């Protein structure tokens, strides 16, 4: 009965009920006017005629390698291009943030309460006749049916971009500092109150936890030595809370910032590497600053490791995921003459789209061995047995799975894919197509257009009946990929805005933070500005093994 | 010890030790270079020649009323001037914030921990030889001596700008939503985690307190009716905690957003007015929106009151306080094509400069009664006896004290004035002249330049010896006022940047919030954009008594 249930306002206009069964669209600064904000203003008409499609842009960015080679070596051109991607991407995000799972209208509660994930689109009102608003049936199709018919792996589909397991575990490790759903509260709530790249997954969310992880000598984090190699310390040494099944022996209960990182040896690999990187940066800072005390060594190192992280995420991780020949750049100076909000609130939909469980192989391959899921999970003896070097060498060789294209979620994790479907519904997400318009994409007109084939498309039609009723999460995993690419259109177009805002929103990117003295001088500043996935592994893993995010 | 103890880096350069006995300045984006950032850039030399002093500017803005009359009646110019004041003042504030009482260098802890007040200048480090760095004696002069010789009132000195008790109590009430020192932790800590104009003093800091204060019908706040007049509910009725001495009867224990507001009838006056205003806007929104539930009516009203609050503070309060003939304007649209961070962190120094107790008279005059402090404190009987209409009429007629100029702190509050001095020192504040530099002011070269007279200057010179050792807080209350002004230069030049950033940094001012739909349509939007202290009183106080921030 809520008259805004049909989601009638278009082009980012805001709907508001003006009576028990009438509505009004606020078209302020949409660039359109009219009842539904669909009548464009002159300048908008021109802008929309000169805007190429995302797929048009993807082609140009993934072809003409010789030209981009030249462009990449003309700094002012490279800077101009990257400046434009940063600002044009980021305008797609609401900042300061607006809606959440409980608020489909702006409120001081939705603004102020940091425990919520925010919402790119408001939730469908409780009193709407259907789950998606007014379209479709009274109930969405059975999530188990959806799961089994179009999401579950039959045969492993390797990523055509050649993403490796160093990449898969990096994505998991990196994102789990800002994806930390509070299950005590509900799926639309977070325990990552920093809402960004604060490295709480290394240092801990709270000061108490951080202080138990710290050595209070030379700015360092506690560690232990086992077989001559540096690993994180134990729960017994540090007294910090971790999630471990009851049978894990005390000596293998490792303590790190993130409480769930001891449950996957690939996560524990990165926790070790970064802890190692933190202590290494303390030694460099102490060399430069014998006057400095423990506190400042610790704090400055943390700032540097945050910079290293954003640097690597942009120039290696996103570089690889995008497939672009254009050389992406981490340079905060790009935004200083530009309008940008140095803040971020993590979006629920960003959490949802980052569920890339199809990346996971059917087995994990370290040296001679091939480990099943049951063997791999909660099992840090494997890390100790093989060591980091072999972990890196092995995971650099092992191909990850393709994410879009359908039917490639491993069964070992099928409950996690079911919960993604079920919790999107619980949180009253709007439909795939509503989210496509939200990020200026053309709605799909059929399931065949979505999938780019006929079989999964036909199964989806039998379940959903109407393309307008298709759900975001399953669409992302079933969408037609770009040519020989890991993702489809929707993943990139919603993902790129959330991601870059979170990276460039950090306070260290603000002009008052982004200078040498923030990071202990030019030596500290250089560490950020020369950081790479290769150098991270080379400085902290014995024998400086080669590494990359793609299978070589 | 620390080589940065002498504050060597000028012009906002940042100082960093580079060894036990050496420093380096980071001159990044200061407009200067050289060892101490004192060598101006070509472009910088030009601006320093063309830039007039704040006093030259103050004269212009407070004279030529005929010329201002015309400017004020030309929308585009008025807007253009107000745009410039906003942007030019806001660039004085670090945003994202930087330092706090425990961190004199940037750290994630000082960024992320919302329980600190931030700092416009870092603290003087613990190992410095003197309180101010290196200058002065090993101890600052006895605070009691400073207080007695130059701060305490002999004879009430009236504000020549004619500020009244309506103004004085608006200031206390408004500011006490964001100045809420957490004495459990210490003077450098706040309970006002919203760090701005969130109206927690009406609605409560925590969800639990808000809920106790809410009626849960039609978006309203609980109230009671005494003698046909609306007042806040009691502690007993709502179980919300208030600070009252034990002898206060239960029927006078009023429960409002801010726990300390029962301490003064003047605060409770405004608490009643604003409670009435919230419930008034609920009625307005209920009329327009019969479809709406209690949550939305409550949330939407709060966003309108925050709007009303910012409107009145700029166009009534700051207008009066500035003494300007130019007509200031609350218009978020002014910043949309400018660079501006929609966030704020409340500074310790802003709290310190806002200790305007010289405003208080020796007795509070209502109707025909002259109440002493003892009689007035924690005495809501006074409010119920006289009523709101009489309070407004009385407080409108009673003049407040001048703040700068010296010797006007009421003796009844001397322990508060001594504390401001003692806490500044505990928080390791830099000197008056450092703060002047920080805010583009010329350092004072004698106590006579500071005071504009000889007697207090000489008292001050015997106590402090060096002008460079002089403290911020006492200086503000002894400073030579502008001609017939309530304040001296330093108060305005530090206070304006902090004030306007807090106002405009609110998210309701951001592009995506500032549209009709946020406030329930044009009718609610209109409530913000026509608000005034007069209309606040007229809509909510019986008989629509005339009011103003100045004596008639
Ligand atoms: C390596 C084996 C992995 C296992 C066993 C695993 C398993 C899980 C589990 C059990 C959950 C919690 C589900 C729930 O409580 O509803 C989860 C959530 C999640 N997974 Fe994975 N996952 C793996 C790898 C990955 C990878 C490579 C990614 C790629 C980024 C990823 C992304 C996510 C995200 C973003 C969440 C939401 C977490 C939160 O919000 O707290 N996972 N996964
Ligand atoms: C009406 C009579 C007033 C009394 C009895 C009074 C008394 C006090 C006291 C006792 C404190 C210390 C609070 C504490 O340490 O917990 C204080 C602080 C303060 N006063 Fe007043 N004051 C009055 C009026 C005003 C006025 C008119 C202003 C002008 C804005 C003002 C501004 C402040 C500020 C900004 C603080 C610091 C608050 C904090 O850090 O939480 N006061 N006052
Ligand atoms: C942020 O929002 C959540 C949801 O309203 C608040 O959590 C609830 O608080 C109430 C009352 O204090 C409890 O009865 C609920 O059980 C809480 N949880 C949930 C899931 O409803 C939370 O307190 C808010 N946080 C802040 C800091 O205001
Ligand atoms: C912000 O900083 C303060 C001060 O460091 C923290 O307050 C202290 O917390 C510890 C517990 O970890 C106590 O032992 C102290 O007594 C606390 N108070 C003070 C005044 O030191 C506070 O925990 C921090 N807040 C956050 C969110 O980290
Ligand atoms: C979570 C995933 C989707 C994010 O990883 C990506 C991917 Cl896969 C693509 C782009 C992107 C990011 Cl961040 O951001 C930008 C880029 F690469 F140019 F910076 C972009 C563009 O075309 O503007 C495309
Ligand atoms: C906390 C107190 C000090 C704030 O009250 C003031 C005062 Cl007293 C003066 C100005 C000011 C504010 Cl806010 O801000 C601006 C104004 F008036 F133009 F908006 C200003 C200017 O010259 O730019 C001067
Ligand atoms: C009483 C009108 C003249 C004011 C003179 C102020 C000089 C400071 O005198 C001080 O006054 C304080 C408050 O009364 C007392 O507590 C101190 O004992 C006294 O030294
Ligand atoms: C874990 O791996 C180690 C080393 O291979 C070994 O103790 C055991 O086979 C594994 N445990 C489980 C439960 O698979
Ligand atoms: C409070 O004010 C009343 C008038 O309402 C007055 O009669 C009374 O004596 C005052 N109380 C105290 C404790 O001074």
């Amino acid at each position: 009965a809520n008259p805004c249930c049909s989601n009638p306002c278009q082009n980012r206009g805001e709907c508001m009920s003006t009576g028990f069964d009438q509505y009004k669209c606020d078209c302020t600064r949409t660039g359109f006017y009219g009842e539904n904000c669909t009548t464009p203003e002159f300048l908008t008409r021109i802008k929309l005629l000169l805007k190429p499609t995302p797929n048009t842009v993807h082609y140009i960015l993934t072809h003409f390698k010789g030209v981009w080679n030249i462009v990449n070596n003309i700094p002012f051109l490279r800077s101009l291009i990257m400046k434009y991607v940063l600002t044009s991407r980021s305008y797609l995000i609401d900042s300061p943030p607006t809606y959440n799972v409980h608020y489909g209208y702006k409120s001081w509660e939705a603004f102020s309460n940091l425990s919520y994930y925010t919402r790119a689109l408001p939730p469908v009102a409780d009193d709407c006749p259907t789950p998606m608003g007014v379209k479709g049936n009274k109930e969405l199709p059975d999530s188990k049916e959806v799961l089994e018919k179009v999401l579950l792996r039959r045969e492993f589909i390797p990523d055509p971009q050649g993403s490796n397991m160093m990449f898969a575990f990096f994505a998991q490790h990196f994102t789990h500092q800002f994806f930390k759903t509070d299950h005590k509260r509900g799926p639309g709530f977070t325990r990552g109150l920093g809402h960004g790249v604060d490295l709480n997954h290394i240092y801990g969310e709270t000061l108490d936890r951080q202080h138990k992880l710290r050595l209070f000598k030379d700015g360092k984090l506690k560690y232990q030595v086992i077989g001559g190699e540096v690993y994180p310390p134990t729960v017994k040494d540090t007294q910090v809370e971790m999630i471990y099944p009851p049978h894990i022996p005390e000596n293998l209960q490792f303590a790190v910032g993130q409480e769930v990182f001891g449950l996957v040896p690939g996560l524990m690999m990165y926790a070790t590497i970064w802890l190692r990187e933190h202590n290494r940066v303390c030694d460099i800072l102490k060399q430069e600053h014998p006057e400095w005390g423990d506190e400042q060594l610790f704090q400055t190192s943390r700032l540097i490791l945050i910079g290293e992280t954003i640097k690597i995420v942009i120039e290696d991780y996103v570089q690889h995921l995008s497939g672009y020949h254009f050389k992406l750049k981490f340079d905060p100076e790009l935004l200083f003459n530009q309008q940008f909000q140095y803040q971020n609130r993590i979006a629920s939909e960003f959490n949802t789209l980052y569920h890339w469980h199809p990346l996971l192989p059917d087995t994990f391959n370290i040296e001679d061995q091939e480990y099943s899921f049951k063997q791999f999970l909660y099992n840090n003896s494997i890390l100790l047995e093989h060591g980091l070097t072999q972990f890196v060498e092995s995971f650099t060789r092992q191909i990850a799975g393709r994410v879009a294209g359908g039917r490639n979620v491993p069964i070992a994790v099928q409950a996690v894919a079911k919960a993604s479907i079920d919790q999107s519904r619980e949180m009253k997400y709007q439909s795939l197509n509503e989210y496509r318009k939200r990020f200026s994409l053309k709605p799909y007109t059929s399931f065949e257009e979505l999938t780019g084939e006929k079989e999964m498309a036909a199964e989806l039609k039998a379940l959903y009946s109407d393309i307008d009723v298709m759900e975001l999460y399953p669409a992302l995993l079933v969408e037609k990929p770009r040519p020989d690419a890991i993702f489809g259109e929707t993943m990139v177009e919603l993902g790129a805005p959330f991601s870059l805002k979170g990276l460039m929103g950090n306070p260290i990117c603000s002009p008052q933070y982004w200078k040498p003295s923030t990071f202990g001088g030019e030596v500290g500043f250089k560490i950020i500005n020369t950081a790479s996935i290769q150098s991270l592994i080379c400085n902290n893993v014995k024998g400086c093994p080669f590494t990359s995010f793609n299978v070589q």
